[PDB]
């Protein structure tokens, strides 16, 4: 159910459109509390982030968000 006002291509995403992202990952997903101080970054930053780098900013739940963004990276390539 991802929100049809974030842009298709995630490296077109604004901070704010970043946000949005997570929050549907938190509620999709049932994550638990994210701290979203560790997220100040737009799209393009955003899917620069290794796998690595999403688990220091998310321990419990980096994995998911790097995996879900990378499903819409793919998703959107074509």
């Amino acid at each position: 159910q991802l929100p049809p006002s974030l842009p298709s291509d995630p490296r077109l995403w604004s901070r704010e459109d970043v946000l949005v992202f997570l929050r549907f990952c938190v509620r999709e997903f049932d994550l638990p509390k994210l701290d979203f101080d560790l997220f100040q970054m737009n799209g393009k930053r955003l899917c620069l982030l290794t796998r690595a780098d999403f688990g220091h900013r998310c321990p419990g739940a980096g994995d998911v968000l790097h995996n879900v963004l990378q499903m819409l990276i793919i998703e959107s390539h074509s």
